[PDB]
């Protein structure tokens, strides 16, 4: 029969997994469509605060130039963790100290919002890996559920069987018709969350020099009046 | 019809559906029990880094986390870090406390996440056997197929039938015990990364709060 | 019952026992196979290119015993050099840094501003090879498609129209496993092209490092022997 | 019958001798390793210094792991003697130290990769010789011209077969393959341990010394 | 196995003629680096073993001296050395250390790179092999299936030979998969080895450099 009459006309077991199978395609392009515009906007940010800063040659300049980035900005908490730890250690005499402490801080939260970036990730590549599989599963069960019924009257003439045998197989289609774009999102996904861990970072490097360079230079003036 | 199907068939073949059986509820068993686990360990750290979060220096997170229990990891890092003061008592050198403390209490979180995937090796060993084992019996009930040709001497459809079902029902409980114990460990493993993150962090507070007070110290003297 | 009147086709009349769908898979297989090949040949040539280049650039800097001597060196390398980058930043270290007592800080500085470049230009190369990885990936999966629901029409054949013989549905399937056959044809050069890249690109990374790691040593030991001379004349 | 049939079915049975040799005498190896090591790194728990660590080492057995670290600890400091520079001894010592728990850790994996590849290949060449078998009957059936399977079924499941052994073999592998994985895991854990604790007592001797020598 | 091939499709011919090259090109890079890896790895481990007796660098120059042009240590030796002169005059000794451990940590690292050529190959060809012997299966079961119709017959004599021809390329793709992706694991085994070993090496190159630097100094600052 169709595709439709093909579907309900099947084993209960193989219902289920034909369902199961079309909902994992909606989460995986539910997940698309909003993980994407996410994406978008937060690189632009990102890039355009980026080259603000670019010309910031001092810590305190870069802190004026962020000052309106806003406060959902990414480059602005960077800022904020390096002063932040600037004022927890007034009255230090290691920079030493300075720097190690805040290259972990920056480096910590630089991480962690990768690990917020791959969240939904995990449900793309479970799915592309194990929808085929399942496709497999339903449609070994309904062909033994034919073979089971072939020997039983007992048959010949395999046109009898033949829609069964038909239905079955829609489950592997639908298998694998799920598994393929969760497998090509999922990669663009990895290929994009890297590229914007890398931004970040470079975000995090120029906090860090310009902290590093401000410590030295300071303490040289104050070696040598 | 499963309990039907259970033993209508072949002596070997009930072997391969009783073993992945059991294969499936040790799975779904550790599961569960893990699971509830990761839910309290990660429940009961979450809520410890907040009110850690509130501490301006190493004496005051000593104080909020006082209570926080006898099996508590916070406290364990804290007590590891005070247990490398006490010890260190007397030494010039805050750079060599600094580093045997990062040392002591990274080489803890590792030992943590170690011992959080325990289970997962049976996971992962029968997530790779399954297959192989559901694949023997389908093996086995194809050859019984050309047994029945051979021993039947007709080769029409109702004669191949059996083994073919045989075959097809190893193929099937092979892969829903296959299947589950793969993602499951997938799962576990990621849930396990993000712990060892979340402790990773609090023990980054505690180096933190430990590196400015030894440097505050050295220069309030100087 | 005796004889024939029938007979099959070509591959054009192949093409006519497929689907609306097997159809489909087929051509944006081959379409696939198309973005590939244009990969390749445009990649390749540039990839040729940018290594010559910068073979030479890191030969004739590893004769330099001075970063004063690799300045010189590199002084017309072009304004897309990688190598004239390279020095360009550590020099742009030592002059952000004027006035400092500390040489380690501009060390570390350098290192990391270096290291950092070398890193960005790996990823610039990497563009596209995405696409390659993906393309052969999937493509296998692509074709199995193909054969699956090709199949399955065949099988709603043999129902339909009763008795059973072959011949009829015959072609379905031959068309059927032609597309698993087209998927492998689509997968198997994504996968080496992929491998050459792989290849070719980590040794450009090491060049572009050694180049890197020659400047940064020699502002190390131009920076020492600075101080040490300062400090004893 | 044919032959290289034959020859799959017995080089899996090969396969699976080693196996288990590979599993009794590493099963031995890694459980007395095991509980010497649990053992020396309870009694060094004690030790409130790197000197009292090597004595209470230094009646451990001559091949002792723990030994050899103090060993190597102790060593580089006596070829120090004279040095003014203690972050130097600490950096090489860690070097050794882990240089050494390296390669130890190398030397309790060899072996582990026969098993891993015979438990991944194991099943394909049995499918090699189902493939060869059954190829040469469907050669058959295409010699003289036969229809009703019946004829050559019984060779394509003699061809099966080897399929089926490879499996058997495959499986046992696998399994021992996990759990000595785990086994290295543990130890490695272990040793590391042991080599902390030894650099932990080097570096805070050194920092309290070198205190007291200024003051 | 002559008359048969000699019958069959040409493009079961070319994946054929494929998959045997393949195998040959496995044996071949098997045969020759199997005893470049020997060889090495004997000298190397009778090269660390003579040095381990070393109590300083100039020791250590004077055990490897004759160890050959192809020495590993010798080129690591020389390198340190090398680093040494060209720091001459510098009172920093962290830095010569630096830049030192650096240098030597790399070459180790280009000598790996070094021996990961050729591995590549082993690697492609056992990832490629079974697809092409799986298309060759594919295709001859297409063709034998085209081969029922016309003569619009089932019986089985001509549904025999692309069933024969498919197992054909199933079993060729075996004998060309297995061999290539079981050499490339066991080869990139022996060279992480190899390189654990030689960054032994180089690791006991910089202890003495390291030692001797110190105790110059303390000499120097304690006469
Ligand atoms: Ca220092």
């Amino acid at each position: 029969l169709s595709v439709w009459g093909m579907y309900q006309h099947a084993d209960i077991v193989v219902k289920c997994v034909m369902i199961g199978l079309i909902l994992a395609s909606v989460v995986t392009w539910a997940i698309f469509f909003s993980k994407s515009v996410e994406f978008f906007n937060q690189k632009r940010r990102l890039k355009r605060e980026q080259q603000l800063l670019a010309e910031a040659r001092s810590l305190n300049q870069a802190n004026d130039i962020a000052a309106d980035f806003g406060s959902k900005s990414l480059s602005l908490h960077l800022l904020n963790e390096a002063q932040n730890e600037l004022e927890l250690s007034e009255g230090s005499d290691d920079n030493e100290g300075i720097k190690e402490r805040t290259s972990f801080r920056l480096e910590r939260r630089v991480a962690a919002v990768g690990r917020q970036m791959g969240r939904g990730n995990g449900y793309l590549a479970t799915i592309g890996a194990i929808s085929p599989f399942v496709g497999l599963f339903g449609t070994v069960w309904g062909i033994m559920n034919s073979f089971i019924g072939i020997a039983q009257t007992q048959t010949t003439n395999l046109a009898v069987v033949a829609p069964g045998i038909a239905e079955a197989l829609l489950a592997t289609a639908i298998g694998l018709v799920a598994a393929i774009p969760a497998v090509v999102i999922y990669n663009v996904f990895a290929r994009q969350i890297g590229g914007f861990k890398a931004m970040l970072g470079d975000v995090a490097a120029q906090v860090l020099l310009l902290q590093s360079r401000d410590l030295d230079l300071e303490a040289s003036a104050a070696a040598h009046p």
